[PDB]
């Protein structure tokens, strides 16, 4: 009879870039145990107080006059504010630029400048743990200022442009392991500072072509350690923020099998003790070591090793205020189905006779992160995939022997299943965020009542926006292969009819250590053509996906580009039995490492039921892992330079021979740093040798991570225009 | 009978590259009036004599033994033979490789090496006019040997790699102005050598990217002087071949408007007096000067100046045995219809007040090049377009005041309109080649009887191949605009009908000073899709084409891409009025500058009758001539660096902003030294800002001219694969 449906307008790419979808996430942070910063919601910066419904005003709409200051931060004494403004990052997030100081009420902007230098570009200044003391880095040089008027102190200047780094990560550390642009850590007392010195003099330097600069454009050189080369030298140093500012280097472990080392984690156990994680070049040996800032004597506190490699080396254990027993996380055997990542409690100074290992929890799941620990009793707060590997939920257990796990969220709000939290100083309250599968939900809760006092932010404009069009139907049809349950999702355009036929799209990431099937709210081109152009998209997480077992992670080890390839063909076959899906119009997309996988998924199924994919695409693919970063190829296939016998067959060229009639497209910016253009050039040479058919598209002189909104709209429009052409018939 | 025969074979991509379609050329060259070299036809080389059928066996099937030397020459005494094996082309024509000397009959090889040097590549050797004297250039250094057994002498070694060239042209001279790699001329007595020293010390440098060299490829630098930049500085030198062999240089003219000059043409007038043509950087002031070889003193002879530029400065003069009055080609006003090229007699020593100018040929036509002149009477032979601008005919005039121009070729063979005649020393016998409009043949004739004693070659393989395949039907439909006639050639697959519709495809090159519509025989992609799929190809010589009036040549002065495009849409409208050509299928094509012209034929013709074209493409086009060499940009637009305002209006970007639905593609190799990939990259950047659909392909690390046949056939296959998809409906 009357079949009720949406019966209204659909979702186009244009509205994706509208401010209506834009999330005004305040991302507040607890300044004290009673209140947080309460960052910008729709402009000016207020300061909410959780105790009694107090929302004080700290910064006004004067940030507009500060040359549109992108970033701002408040000093711990909430009397001075730093405003940093620039034009664009460099690698992934190079938040350099001009740093200006302003008073707490308003006014008086002064550009922070290095001594004897006018207003000049500045990489990072930041704030100390206490007072108005701060540092700043210029030209890989760390200077300290005890006060606002204090003259810059030449604390260290041994760093050089692209050769010696201190306090900041190079390309490798910022893009492979440390993942952070800032690489220095303040002592709890605001008196000592730990900084990493990276020597890149030995690293080979590659130059990126330029085609937009001038009539005679010049290449841009930076050091990029390829697979089989030597890795950049690393050292750790400790300096004082007052008095002599004495520099103390930290002695690394000297195991016979651990000649070359990387620092994957440092944390201030106290104002003089630092916990450092050192990983061998083979990445199969990790050591947690306690070092003395004032002495430099490093005492090993823990050691682990694995056959393939060590995963998740960036974690920070929860150290008590007094330096007592801490809460690490590591891979415990967890019975069968491989070893799982669980929380462990280790004494303050474990004896060499034995370790104090004790799993706080247990189960076929993992802890993504450990939030914090309450010294006032038995409370350990963490985020885990206990309910499902595809969901992140906040859990709390007891440090005492009971180890009883207490829920905090477990569907606190039915709309949202993903979760993250940030507790106050005294663990009294905590900010909580949903960000999936509903609209991102920012709220304040308390550990005792577990009740929402009020709504910090909900973005009801996003609510009416998603309720204003044909929101695509989200569902899961998980598959099962070997002794593993492989997750996946499939989308419907909310006008789905089982009788009618819909073309299929596959999207692959497959990054070893990542997950593409998660219950986090996200909107992308996928929704753009699902809602408008009527497609069904497949996200699959084959073997090698993280958070589902170390055995699953290491299945693909020394078999890159082989097993997950079977995983996605199996997923395609399983969904191909559907009567509502089209077999002739099947497409595949990928990007980054998955882009390589996207190139490797152009088969001829058997010989009679061939022509699996109609149109294919890939963005910044990797063709030879030798031509990529060493810390990745060595990690997942073993160290190169000794004829590893693993990078030959993994080259996609040997598989791209056939390419009968598949419409194949490549998107690649010219100036990519993460995944050099040489991969695309080699693939093009192979295509030419193979008489293949393709259509290349290029972005001249653009960074890899591609952080321009209008350019992103152009890219997604090009993608959908390509894909609509092959689905149309 | 129960049997029948269907249609015969058509032409495909493989057919173009099939062995049967290969053209056989003997390229015989006179040694005297009686015998010529009679170079390779199908293997062995004879020494044919015109007088009585005497073909002396000189070269046999031993050329294969020396590692298949691509090029080879014979010493002027016919006693030594030089092979050039392992030769690879760097530029359009750079015969760098290994030279080996051998005895005339067969056997006894001898590597040609400079002293104290092992087996090394040599860029060029050449031969002297007499005996066994020869030279060779190594590291841009000229070493001369009076004898084969003579030790190599450091005759001149000041040359530097890519900075100082002696005896060889740079990029600019080999490509744009001199149009030949060789830059040394032997004296008629073979006693002194005239070579041009090109200095690149003050020339800007550009680095071509490399994406395949190694795991760590690096750019290759070469000096490419852009528009308005500092051009390479040319000096001229003469080195004796006996005694001290002291070098002498000839001072150029010192005209105030001619501060920067180039040596466009040089030829030994006598064994001691040499004629040199010096042209200003503005390329609008040329001076022909006769200079003493053993002294270097230069005496100015002739001058030519035009408001736009000068054309065909490469024309080689015709001198006498005694160095008397010589023959020149000048654009004399010729009354109406603009100035025209005609032969002029200049006395041996014209007076300083006035010269002895006297035109020989007259009419609304031009002499392409003067073949030769006979002192024993009055016989000057040349080729001219007197019959038609798309035909070349041999004409012989008389130096006596009568000036009787006799056509000798005219209609010697019915299937021969284009002609190429090469006369002997005594001019009694010459060699004639057809090169169209059918299969080419080479024949021996005598200027007296015009009698074919015998045929040198007929290209029987080509005749049988064209008989076995659908030869396209050649027809002409010329157009008229203003005071200029623009010939055009539309092609048919020899099976034209009216019931079917034939898709239209325009091909444009339109290089100023060149001819694109002519009766030459050629096989290319046009032949393919006319034969394979019947896409009618339209080629027209709009404004800017040469050999049809220096007024037409100079019409597009500083007005590039503005009048030719008008003429092209005029031709398109004239042709499209025929019903058998449809509206939906309209395509454009081009290469190099024509590719840019191809990019300029995608407007929106009004708004009601939009969609002017369907699929368009280009091969390494140019969008802004500032990114081009000075010798090409300044000639037509003037010197840059002072905001010439005739460069920035030529950009196609504003004209391709709309690009609503027309498909657009680019073919461009990575290392294109002719038109840099920077042009295409900037075009793509504007298109991204223009937000229009496009495509692109890359040939990584190859030159512009596609010296390997495999790359050429891949290009042709790619072109046809693109053009088939944009028409079928």
């Amino acid at each position: 009879e009357d079949n009720s449906l949406s019966q209204k307008k659909k979702v186009t790419v244009e509205d994706l870039f509208s401010e209506d979808f834009k999330i005004h996430d305040p991302e507040a942070k607890w300044i004290s145990d009673t209140e947080f910063i309460y960052r910008e919601q729709k402009g000016t910066v207020r300061l909410w107080n959780v105790e009694t419904n107090t929302s004080t005003v700290l910064i006004e709409g004067k940030k507009i006059e500060s040359l549109r200051a992108i970033r701002y931060e408040i000093s711990p004494d909430r009397e001075y504010a730093l405003f940093s403004y620039n034009v664009e990052p460099i690698y992934q997030h190079s938040y350099t630029g001009y740093y200006v100081l302003s008073k707490i009420p308003h006014g008086d902007p002064q550009s922070l400048d290095p001594p004897e230098v006018s207003n000049a570009k500045l990489q990072y200044a930041g704030w100390g743990p206490k007072g108005q003391q701060l540092i700043f880095i210029f030209e890989n040089n760390i200077y300290y200022c005890a006060h606002v008027g204090k003259q810059a102190i030449r604390v260290v200047s041994t760093g050089k442009e692209g050769v010696i780094y201190n306090g900041l990560s190079d390309w490798l550390y910022e893009e492979e392991i440390l993942k952070t642009h800032i690489a220095h850590w303040w002592s709890p007392d605001g008196t000592r500072l730990a900084y990493a010195a990276i020597n890149d003099s030995r690293v080979p330097i590659m130059e990126l072509p330029t085609y937009t600069g001038s009539i005679y454009p010049t290449v841009k050189p930076y050091h990029y350690p390829k697979a089989g080369s030597e890795n950049p030298s690393i050292s750790l140093h400790v300096i004082g923020l007052n008095g002599p500012t004495h520099d103390l280097e930290m002695m690394p472990p000297d195991d016979p099998r651990m000649r070359e080392y990387y620092i994957t984690m440092v944390k201030w156990a106290t104002s003089t003790k630092v916990a450092v994680t050192w990983l061998n070049r083979a990445q199969n040996v990790s050591i947690l070591t306690l070092c003395d800032a004032t002495t430099g004597v490093c005492t090993k506190k823990h050691e682990d090793e694995s056959e393939a490699w060590l995963h998740r080396q960036n974690e920070e254990p929860v150290f008590s205020k007094d330096g007592r027993k801490f809460f690490f996380i590591r891979a415990i055997p967890q019975g069968g189905r491989g070893k799982f990542y669980h929380i462990t409690v280790s004494s303050s100074q474990p004896n060499s006779s034995n370790d104090n290992i004790q799993s706080i929890t247990s189960g076929d799941w993992d802890v993504t992160k450990i939030l914090a620990y309450d010294e006032k009793g038995n409370k350990i707060y963490f985020l885990s995939t206990e309910d499902l590997p595809r969901r992140r939920q906040l859990y709390s257990a007891n440090t005492v022997g009971n180890f009883n796990r207490q829920c905090l969220s477990c569907d606190l709000v039915e709309n949202c299943t993903y979760f993250s939290a940030s507790f106050s100083h005294s663990m009294d309250f905590f900010l909580l965020k949903c960000e999936g599968p509903g609209v991102p939900m920012v709220t304040v809760h308390n550990t005792t009542d577990k009740k929402k006092m009020f709504d910090l932010e909900t973005n009801e404009h996003v609510k009416k926006a998603i309720n204003d069009r044909q929101m695509p139907k989200v569902e899961y049809r998980d598959i099962e292969i070997d002794d593993y349950n492989l997750p996946m999702q499939i989308l419907k355009p909310a006008t789905f009819t089982d009788t009618t036929h819909y073309p299929l799209l596959l999207v692959v990431d497959g990054t070893p250590g990542s997950q593409s099937v998660a219950e986090k709210f996200e909107v992308s081109w996928e929704t753009v053509m699902v809602s408008s152009h009527g497609a069904v998209v497949v996200k699959c997480d084959g073997r090698g996906s993280g958070f589902q077992g170390t055995k699953l992670l290491h299945e693909v080890r020394r078999r890159l580009g082989l097993l997950e390839e079977k995983d996605q063909m199996e997923a395609v076959r399983t969904m191909l039995k559907e009567q509502y899906i089209d077999r002739t119009r099947v497409a595949v997309f990928g990007k980054d490492y998955g882009g390589y996988l996207s190139t490797y998924i152009l088969p001829a199924k058997g010989e009679n039921q061939g022509q699996t994919f109609t149109c294919g695409s890939a963005l910044s693919p990797i063709t030879d892992f030798k031509l990529y970063a060493s810390a990745f190829s060595e990690r997942y296939l073993g160290l190169h330079g000794l004829d590893n016998r693993a990078y030959e067959m993994t080259k996609v060229a040997h598989r791209v021979s056939a390419l009968e009639e598949q419409q194949f497209l490549i998107i690649h910016p010219t100036a990519d740093e993460k995944i050099h253009f040489q991969h695309t050039a080699e693939l093009i040479t192979q295509l030419i040798r193979g008489k293949a058919n393709y259509s290349l598209q290029i972005y001249p002189d653009e960074s890899h991570y591609f952080t321009s909104s209008s350019l992103k709209q152009h890219l997604y429009r090009s993608i959908i225009n390509f894909f609509v052409e092959c689905f149309r018939i």
